């Protein structure tokens, strides 16, 4: 029907023109929980609500600092590319994580030793490339469409250095000179960028792989996420993949966290920074408790983005009939949380009954074993 | 049925899960125009997407630079009041304008010489009230919901000066010393701020307004927008109202914009600061031109804040089937804006073809009369 | 005897190590008021805490922004001269406005036409230097001592632009060509600024009145501010010296304020800009309240430096057995107030009843006319 | 020969390779004053150590805040047309201010109530362009070259709003709508803008004006500053246009100052704001003396911006043979200057030998007239 | 008496209304050194100056850079606890590091692997809790009175997340899903914070040691300081504790320094990071040199905070009769200092006669053994 900002004896109807399509989207928005309380910033951001690059072989659009002024350290594109389609060779300031979401592709990167790695991701896995490192995308035969996380907020994927704008703003006898040819021999390169740009389907990895005088990269640029064993518990499952595991990925910690119906993500901080979030699938609400009496509830379904500033409490519940998918990421070296739960179970007991004014009833359900995702009882 | 981002050969369609009713309100943002280019910031915000505070008597939520960054000079909130229902005395350090978009409210206003203003507002009409000087807002028999514009982007409703709040925080026998009574004699005094409450309905205008030593104030804070004899032009209509003719609206320059079904807001610009815009119904797209070939559109209905920074191009165009109905806010003493037709009328016409490589049949159809909004034909 | 924290069952002793003189000094601070709460930033900072710049002829000291840092737009310094003693000749970015408190001293300046003001100041009188005039001050029989205040928090006395420093500083081949002189004619000036420096008492004020070409300043440079007839109530009296009645004062507004023992400065705010505060003698307390049930009381005494952002509310009480004498100082072309009493009694009692749940025995007591000093009954 | 940063006993030759033809430019900087001390930011930037953007029809470099960052204020545009070239119609955020130095142009401009205003412009002429009001500049039988000053250091002249590229960034059924016309009406317009491009010399001045319905300008946009009557003393002349007679330019002041050779622009200081420079003609030293005993001296040629930050004393020395021809430029509404021989000359005698340690043989040559050059003797 | 700001020939009398207790504590600033010179930031602020918290079970008072702004990466609160009382369990985002000055407290912490520590903490031992780690303080038998030291400037004790805050702040029902209870089985939760709290007394530490699956902490979170072996000289004594040896107190490193009467803690500067001080008993002077001939004397006593800006030379010297005793803090990994006398003893000894223009029978009291504290001869 109609939602109304309406709350017992508090709120009113609207009288204005209104959107009630978002409304319904935002259901703890319209109608906050009454334990809410005082200025918090905007957590929450769609990318439907953005502008899409369109090009011959797939699109991308962005979420940043512009759209989203919280996440300062983080920005996010998400990107699709047809089958065989080619994100053009290029590199830029800020090391890249990435979340294929969709179908497969092939990466390549060199690194400042020379070294080559070229590999195949599918649904499920992650790269890492760092900062300056250059790399290319390219779809498969079921094309791709993947997350890829930035550690600036001032980020914009219209601001990379491709490999064909690069030449075309270099003096042409300069890059005959550079490589021992004529500039007859170049004048077929491109005048501008290609940025994305549909190519025929690659061959088998294993026919790819460029051999060299300066031997293997010592560490993988990609990993098998969905691969690894997941920490289980009553609600759902968490995969971590920070640089303790996937060792090149120093500057981003990442989970995936999937929330069954009737579970939540529990109650719980983070000890060592700002936690951004997307939510691959599903629908949830959070809770940003934020210090001083302060707290505000979020809305997020498929497409969100969200935010937690650093040792906020917060917890994620799913509030639909669906799994609910979603990633929590990090500029840090490490994973980190604390829990509610642990944290108390860990304290003698007559003095967690000092602090809640319960009793012995409620500090028997307290755990020492941490549990991310607990399930409605 | 289910949009995609395609355009022609570019594009793909979306893979992932996915906000369709997001998608369906933003058109030209999951499909831009081929001539949008490059990072713009985001111009856009849905009150529908922020925090509602509800209390008995109303409702209030904001969309401020936490919300909407470009917007650092300007915040807005959205009050409802039931009624009889009272927005508490309080005052603030910014300057705050209204627009009454429903029902009718009654209004106080003390200025710094002791002067007092009383005055009932109804649909269409505006007020402004100057820096610090302390106010209350009292619905009538209909209630209200009104628009509030604050010329600084980090104001927040929650922040303003709330006179039983500074009785709550002052010291009893101070204010017992104050007034020339005994502490007994104020202790029923609130503990907290009110905020919002309800209350029966007031008496009569003219029965409410007090006569004091200093004299009426001379200049009114209210403004019967809607009375006023717009510019009709073609395909809508403007109402302005800035310090020119609405005398104490130092800070704030407005207008009232309606566009007809198949008309739009012409091509032009501001030459004195930046554009704030409420969308109070109807559907709109606007491209905002940003010099150096950047160019982003984006997709406005009812609830929406949007913005033009200083001197960007634009237009604003009815995209359905209602009438059109916007305003624009100015943080100025004046309203001015740039016609490019009427612009490119003023200037010999072999000059304007010399430009536009079009011939007379083009320069023939400017006009050197401002119409700001045309109508399709 | 000794004071400790201690607010009935509140607070206890202190333990360590403390500062009792310090504490007896600073009483609501040590023991604040129930009401205040919060997070507050510090407002008070005295003289006695800063390096006093000694020369022969007199002393400097100043309270800036390094010391205290809310105070980002005013800085003060106190100064001191002995009889015949010279402010060395210099000019600086910053206007500056002064008090008189001890003693007399005579004033110079030049405008950019060229013309000249010179003229004596008594105890009780002003002066308003505008950005970049030159300027120099010399004590009369009496010595001077007086406070400086300038429209920078950044400003510092060592960093003005003297006479002999710029000389010093300057090719002598080119003061020779701009003086139309021979180098060895300039020999004996002086290679280092003087800044304060012994001299011989001057003559009569109308024997050093320099005529010109260009006539007279259009305004004086100096104010007799107790001459003025003050603003008088109950408890005390207020002068007050801004741009509309000391015309040249276009960027410092003032007032002086006497309370009288067992009265107090009423419950007020400034709607236009921050206030700034020194306290020439006695002993007060203030308590500001800065929204958000947030208050914090401070306590003052002669040589203290005080201070109240924007809007803000605040009273000032005398809290000892002599005359409290304090100024306030605004950044502004006007004084502005806005009086708690004078605003609810210009308001219908009815309404003002519904907010503070008292009845008519309070709303009688309010009074329309503005008395800013009450006395305790 | 080859110059050496010796002075007396004080440096040594250069070992090291070296710019010898720079060093020759600079014989202030390669051995300064032994007055000068101190780290003092630097004042002095060439046009020829910019980028040249070359178009067909002429070319346009820039000195900025990116260039000169004491200049955060101004920034500065050499442009050259050749004969007929049109600098494309464009507006942009800054205010602008123009000094013809070669040739003429034809001026448009149209204000924000649809006035248009053309003119022609020779040598000695200049033009202020309000912030936004749209403009575009066309050189006459000669060719035309000038410099542009705008009222912000971070101004590019690659980021204007140019005609062409807002319409090729516009979807071409609004612009359409816009004007109403066809879509194959407009299909010739340009796809990028043209910025600077040649074009036929146009017709007689009197020919190009625009009638229209809302009348002339209130204030015409040029002014023919070497037509005024200089001030005129002994070694040059100074020209001044400010708002108070260059009605429009409300945000830029300036100065025409000619220097013989053998005189200098006197000690003085700006009381009102900073100053910016540039050198037409000839050749100069200017020392900066910043306060607290710091200076520094700078060499200035044809092709150079200096600066003064706002209230620092300085002098500028010709030191060539020929004339000396430089602007003085300031982001206020009125010139201001004070003379050190001036203020020294309106204050009593025995007080200026009491600073300076001189006798009456130094006072007697004060004067009481400001005379803005002088000549050496 | 009653001292005055008078050196020999320089200064004079006080004429003004003045705080004649605050000008004995501060003589050295009242009469600096003829050595001082220039503007220097404040480097002392008093506990005694700021505001006091006051609970039931004891009181809380803060430095921060509200009231120092010299110091923008660290500050500190002044806690009192009466025997038993809480401060309740909460984190924050800065690391906290401890000093017990009076009495003993139990400490608990939990690390994000669940592990739990709990210990008890006498007068002269340390704690440090990383980063966002969960903790909290009740004082034993005596009470407890500490300083407490932030890593953040802006830090304040108003401002940590706090246990019964944040569930007084999140749903009940997300509560009663959390833990597997019924809302009525929490219904008597506070609605509020505690912050500190009066309680029973605690039990024997051995027997609150909560035991869990996830092991032992590997380093512990307190430090015994003073049961360390000092660095002893002829003056008083050093003990340090950095990173080296109290293992987690990674960002703070500190150093409790003993100054008999007639010592003082010698020349020396830090060439890692700025000093932040604490007074605990004791009157001292230090000179603070700021290069560039910049120089400072402040004076401290019991309950005073000092800075010294990153390398700046000092010395803190006793003037008083009883020990000094002071803490040095230092945001780093570890401890650091340059002594110059140690400097110049290691140095050929007629290159620092070159320098200082001395002969060997200075050189020979050169001592190549560091004595941080030396005694007066
Ligand atoms: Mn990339
Ligand atoms: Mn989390
Ligand atoms: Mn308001
Ligand atoms: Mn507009
Ligand atoms: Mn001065
Ligand atoms: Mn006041
Ligand atoms: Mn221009
Ligand atoms: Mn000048
Ligand atoms: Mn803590
Ligand atoms: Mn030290």
């Amino acid at each position: 029907d109609i939602p109304q900002p309406i709350r017992g004896d508090k709120g009113a109807t609207v009288k204005i023109p209104r959107n009630i399509e978002r409304d319904r989207q935002n259901p703890d928005m319209l109608v906050p929980p009454e334990t809410d309380h005082g200025t918090v910033s905007n957590m929450k951001f769609s990318f439907s609500d953005t502008h899409n690059r369109l090009e011959k072989g797939g699109y991308a659009r962005e979420v940043t600092v512009r759209e989203l002024p919280i996440s300062e350290n983080l920005a996010s594109v998400n990107m699709r590319l047809k089958p065989g389609a080619i994100r053009e060779l290029h590199f830029h300031k800020e090391a890249e994580w990435a979340y294929m979401i969709y179908g497969s592709a092939r990466v390549t990167i060199v690194d400042e030793k020379g070294r080559s790695f070229i590999d195949d991701v599918g649904e499920g896995d992650l790269w890492y490339f760092p900062s300056g490192l250059p790399h290319s995308i390219q779809a498969l035969e079921e094309g791709a469409e993947f997350l890829l996380v930035f550690d600036d907020g001032s980020f914009s994927e219209n601001s990379t250095f491709q490999l064909t704008d690069w030449l075309a703003h270099t003096p042409k006898e300069v890059i005959a000179a550079n490589f021992g040819v004529t500039k007859e021999e170049i004048s077929n390169l491109p005048g501008k960028e290609k940025y994305i740009f549909e190519n025929q389907l690659p061959g088998s990895l294993k026919d790819d792989i460029v051999e060299g005088p300066n031997g293997e990269v010592p560490y993988p640029f990609t990993y098998r996420l969905l691969e690894q064993e997941p920490i289980e518990s009553e609600g759902g499952k968490v995969y971590i993949a920070d640089s303790t595991n996937f060792k090149v990925s120093k500057t981003i910690a990442s989970a995936l966290v999937t929330v069954e119906p009737g579970a939540m993500r529990e109650l719980h901080w983070h000890p060592n920074t700002h936690e951004w979030q997307y939510y691959i699938s599903g629908k949830a609400r959070m809770t940003v408790f934020a210090s001083d009496g302060h707290a505000r509830t979020f809305n997020y379904q498929a497409g969100d983005v969200g935010y937690v500033p650093f040792a906020m409490g917060h917890y994620v519940e799913n509030i639909g009939d669906e799994p609910l998918v979603f990633l929590e990421i990090f500029k840090d070296d490490h994973y980190a949380d604390v829990s509610l739960n642990q944290w108390l179970a860990m304290l003698p007991e007559t003095f967690v009954q000092a602090h809640l004014d319960l009793g012995k009833d409620f500090t028997d359900v307290l755990s020492k074993e941490k549990h991310p995702v607990v399930k409605k009882k």
